């Protein structure tokens, strides 16, 4: 019940098409009444020139994540979001699976939304956390 | 004279190779001695599913960029360089074109680099700013 419009996966994963998260593997994988998660392959696609997961690709999943669960969160025949601020910190390095991200929302007002991203491999083991501060624009 | 290892262009873009970096188009393509620059296209690779160029492609490049220069300035025999945290303020959105990154040292210090990374589309309007950390490491 933090949704406004019902997730979807098929249609959430459908909606990448040509887009950057189709391009790396970004999957929308679960959801409940708090969260939505979305995982991504490490391999070639997203590592870093040293066979590492790339600390940016971290960071497209959360934001990718993010503002899709922002867009199920308002008014879409009122308002878009666009990503404002995005911060995170590099915990672990991962070179092979997939990452797996989960988003909860730290706060969603009527002009900005905050989530809480929390990345790890198939370890476990948190391997990235982020922040995600999306604005909530008038079309 | 801010690197340790001259930057060398070709070897830069090369290095990228079955990286992610390769697969976003992300050129390296200028240096001088207090700042190195790179370039990747706004399109389909790089969109979010509003055609919008997604704001973690936009750190993408960034760190890509914020790393290999950590790479340019330690002792590669004796450190290697991985992102320990990274932000960014989405300024303005991008649809079309290319967007360039300068990266300029903020602090280069034993254990840590910060750098500064200023991000424009061709109407050379600022589009990001990012301000990342490097963690400098022992093999």
């Amino acid at each position: 019940s933090l949704w406004r419009q019902t997730p979807d996966l098929e249609q959430l994963n459908a909606s990448q098409k040509n887009s950057i998260g189709d391009l790396l593997g970004i999957r929308f994988e679960a959801f409940d009444d708090e969260s939505l998660t979305a995982s991504m392959p490490v391999d070639s696609r997203t590592h870093a020139p040293f066979g590492l997961l790339h600390g940016g690709a971290s960071v497209v999943l959360a934001e990718s994540l993010g503002s899709m669960a922002s867009y199920l969160c308002v008014d879409t025949s009122q308002y878009y979001c666009v990503g404002l601020e995005v911060n995170a910190n590099h915990l672990r390095g991962l070179r092979s699976g997939r990452v797996t991200a989960v988003a909860r929302a730290i706060h969603l007002g009527r002009t900005t939304h905050v989530w809480d991203i929390r990345l790890s491999g198939d370890d476990g083991k948190p391997s990235c956390i982020a922040r995600l501060t999306m604005a909530v624009v008038p079309l």
